[PDB]
């Protein structure tokens, strides 16, 4: 017997990677899988990875939900991606016709974790298996549990809102200076969306979360079995999620560099697929890379979308600027494979926002990171990274959002990172952990075993 | 529910390429795959494709078949590869225990063309459905299976049902040579090919013409098994790299004006014929690749050309716009490539069913093949008659164009409504 799976996509590169992922795992876990996606995506990056996915696993089967016609002006944020996901939602009633239409008959419906408010009683209404994909960390997902109780129990938001904490079950509590800055506001669009989808969570048969046991302690056990007694549904465990073969392109240029470089000695520094700092970060980036004196591989955007960064980096820096910083390492304004450099043994290190995607698969490749939090749940994913013994996060930076660090600065931490040694001898020791996970007999292979069997 | 299909495995690297290319087709049809592999391997080439098979199927699983010592004393030939071919059959047996204790239970069993004989009967025993993996041509088949009732019984020619008849010219040259192992085999196999329940051929109904279907209809009133019709058996994904310093080379050189050489992992040519094969290559005046298989010409070589003695990746070369021709050996693996890719092909047999292949490729309207030239293991030819034929090849529009014309219906047919996808999933939706 064969299981088939499907997977509800939404858009974003830190949502599709996992899915992606995730829906390769399974295939190679004798499971029958079909993605649905949407067109057309926000980014390249997307139709690249799903085309490559595709080319790569004839054997995956694409339906496209076509969405209804969007009125961008309805919605409350201006971010593409957020967007994405409200028309998405909002034709989530012709879902169901979709799904009835695939066959052979589907066992599980793996809905993508910012649609599970809208998407999940689709799947009730079908008798369908319903699991969350949660791309963040267990300790974000647990506030987004959380966080709809907690905003219900303020008069104000406003002003009774001061750096007090929120208590998360099983874990340390979270300051109101790690959560999300959006979530402050209320009455944003995806504050109401996580709002809606954490509330909804408990709907679904399980909770998928990339990550490992070992990862987080032994912390994990315990929270099930109260979850268990609550009768949640229960965290499974399936990270790290491997990358797929198509994610590896042995001859890229950003590589082959990495390839004239001494081992060790190489930061990597790149903040996500969806976000961009000012022009004035990104300036005194540029100098705190010359000043920190180690060879460097930076990835810069100056905008969300690939699609709409067509500017030079001349114009923002300056031919004369941006000339003298290649001479001191690698720039590139383009779409880099993040897993692939890491794995390489030139880069020593890592300078992230604090996405989990680019955490997970430091803690996969082995790379100490110097998480530098933008926005969103960088904050808590930092602290997770913390206590991890993998990464350091500098609590006097601030959000990057809100708060500007200069090239001084900038170029210290980074020589911090080079030469901290506990965390380079914890990174070698929480791969082979990571890599004992997925192995046979490990955490995470236990868990998608035991789902698998289920399903079935 | 997926199907269970389990792969016998032989050596030859000629042999496995398909075997593993069918193997992941089965996979991207919703079918579990168990390979059945024994070593050590003849060659380096053979361990490595397997390995990479597995390191990009997690899910098909390897079960090693352990053999009974061989006696390389008789051994009624020398070949390496098909000695190894007896060293299986002799241990035919032992394989019984081996697919029993496969789970889940397998629902075929997808045996390669040389062991057919010795391993029909061993599916028997499973109630197992077994097919025969052919390697070769459609025409070679029907040879192979009308052969034994015609040795039952030189410029003549054997009666062969569904194709032309085939001159004893191009008969493989140990055919006529009774009491050769390779010959023993061809026999019993041949004799055998009926016991099986499907014959499957890397082709597609376009590329044989419309007979197919006809072949079919006649088959099955005798009692025989289908022609299963799934080719072209695309490379697998572990069969492109992205820089090879040949792709390097050809990413400079102007579209189509490359010739491509090689002769199969197999064969090696003689020492004069390789002196002859170069100074035609420069004569020739073309750009080219050249795979060489066992110093003053080797610089005046490279400067016009690009000369390699290794192992390549011919799928991608065929593939690259820099190549515009395919001197080809004539190995129907290497044929079915050049279909793929468009490429049109200068046939040159040297031994074995190459002559056979040609006699296809000429049909197809795909090449052009030297009946001046014989057998390459029988006959050397000179620089000056090579590069007359390779000037030919490449200034020879009528047949690029019938090649990119082939590509189109080798594509369309492995495409949802093709050819070869409705056999696909007619064999699996009887499996089921
Ligand atoms: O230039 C880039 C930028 C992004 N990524 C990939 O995009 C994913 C982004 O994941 P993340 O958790 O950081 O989500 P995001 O912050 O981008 O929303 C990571 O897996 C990276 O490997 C990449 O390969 N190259
Ligand atoms: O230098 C080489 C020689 C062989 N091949 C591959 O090996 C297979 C040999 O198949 P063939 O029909 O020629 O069998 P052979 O005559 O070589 O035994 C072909 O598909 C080629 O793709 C290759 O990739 N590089």
């Amino acid at each position: 017997s064969c299981p088939h799976v499907a997977l509800l996509l939404s858009s974003g590169m830190g949502h599709l990677t996992p899915c992606l992922r995730f829906a390769a795992t399974l295939v190679q876990h004798h499971c029958r899988v079909t993605i649905i996606t949407n067109y057309p995506t926000v980014s390249v990056a997307e139709s690249r990875a799903i085309s490559l996915l595709l080319s790569d696993f004839p054997q995956i089967t694409e339906k496209q939900f076509h969405l209804l016609p969007f009125d961008p002006s309805t919605a409350n944020t201006t971010d593409p991606f957020f967007l994405r996901w409200e028309a998405i939602r909002r034709s989530a009633h012709l879902l169901n016709p979709l799904l009835s239409s695939i066959s052979p008959p589907l066992s599980a419906l793996v809905i993508d974790s910012p649609l599970v408010s809208s998407f999940v009683p689709v799947a009730a209404n079908l008798d369908l298996p319903s699991y969350v994909l949660f791309t963040s960390s267990t300790r974000m997902c647990s506030l987004q549990e959380t966080f709809p109780a907690f905003v219900a129990s303020k008069t104000n938001f406003d002003s009774i809102q001061l750096d007090d904490v929120i208590e998360i079950p099983g874990f340390s509590p979270v300051p109101v200076s790690s959560v999300p800055p959006d979530f402050l506001n209320l009455n944003h669009l995806f504050t109401t969306m996580l709002i809606q989808n954490g509330q909804s969570f408990r709907k679904a048969n399980g909770i998928l979360i990339n990550t490992f046991e070992a990862l987080e302690g032994g912390i994990l056990p315990g929270i099930n079995d109260k979850r268990a007694a609550d009768g949640l549904p229960p965290y499974c465990s399936v990270g790290p999620l491997l990358p797929c073969k198509f994610e590896k392109t042995e001859c890229s240029a950003p590589v082959k560099w990495l390839d004239d470089q001494p081992e060790g000695s190489v930061v990597y520094v790149s903040f996500g697929s969806r976000f961009a700092l000012s022009s004035e970060q990104i300036k005194e980036l540029g100098d705190g890379l010359i000043r920190s004196g180690c060879r460097f591989l930076w990835v810069v955007k100056c905008k969300k979308v690939d699609q709409e960064d067509e500017e030079s980096l001349d114009e923002l820096l300056g031919r004369d600027v941006l000339e003298k910083i290649k001479k001191y390492g690698f720039v590139i304004k383009n779409w880099v494979n993040q897993q692939e450099i890491l794995d390489h043994r030139a880069v020593g290190g890592f300078v992230t926002h604090g996405g989990w995607n680019s955490s997970m698969e430091a803690v996969w490749h082995g790379v100490p990171m110097l998480v530098w939090p933008q926005f969103g749940d960088q904050k808590i994913n930092a602290e997770v990274i913390e206590r991890s013994g993998l990464g350091m996060w500098v609590k006097r930076w601030g959000w990057g959002t809100q708060q500007l660090v200069k090239g001084e600065e900038i170029g210290e931490r980074i020589k911090d990172l080079m030469g901290n040694n506990p965390l380079r001898v914890r990174a070698k020791t929480l791969r082979e952990e990571a890599r004992k996970a997925i192995e046979v007999g490990g955490s995470s292979e236990k868990t998608l075993k035991e789902l698998i069997e289920n399903w079935k």
